[PDB]
């Protein structure tokens, strides 16, 4: 039912604005049939709070960071500890240019913003 | 208006996704009907025959859904094959791989793992509403 959005360092910057995409992804979520609670911040303690939760609540995660993406042990540790499906999204294309990749359930790359929506409906389905 | 969906070595060998191919490629042309595309679902364990479908999607200027087997890694004629497509090109693998190098995925549009067949589906979404 549950569903965690977490965003990470520079997407708090971000065609799309803060928050364009929060209400594209909560009414989707709510079309889909979901919550989706939409977060974002610029610091690894902050974010590392909301992954306890979702594992102290085995609440799904769908995780976006930049920066964070490619350097945080702290991140992909925390993410060890989700028992609920954790999926990996990017907007932009890594690959022509992750940590958390091995912990991810599955991961979705290059869609634009779409990306977020079609993480929902997978977790919907499922 | 057409989306090639072609699947590569071992995958017609499915019994991944619980399902089976033949199952696999009634359920993504079923549901490429309700997004309003034609899913022309394809296989072959021979690189060749991969190929040459690169070609005439390359040709025809459609967008793939790719999801090669063990070529995806290994294989350059395929990034170069991929690397001469226009519209879209999404990856899509059943299973996660992160194996953890593919060669298509710097130069496709974007990529799929670990969602099971229904990666598939979400890729042929993402093709629909763009």
């Amino acid at each position: 039912l549950i569903v965690n959005v977490i965003n990470g360092p520079n997407l708090g910057r971000l065609g799309t604005t803060h928050d364009e995409l929060v209400a594209l992804i909560e009414r989707e979520a709510a079309e889909l049939g979901l919550k989706a609670v939409v977060r974002q911040s610029d610091s690894e303690a902050q974010l590392l709070d909301w992954i306890h939760q979702a594992a102290d609540a085995a609440e799904p995660v769908i995780l976006n960071a930049g920066g964070l993406t490619h350097t945080s042990v702290a991140l992909r540790n925390a993410c060890a500890e989700l028992s609920a499906p954790l999926i990996e999204v990017h907007i932009s294309n890594v690959h022509a240019r992750s940590y958390l990749s091995p912990i991810a359930t599955g991961v979705i790359v290059g869609l634009g913003i779409q990306g977020y929506l079609l993480a929902l409906r997978y977790l919907a389905e499922h």
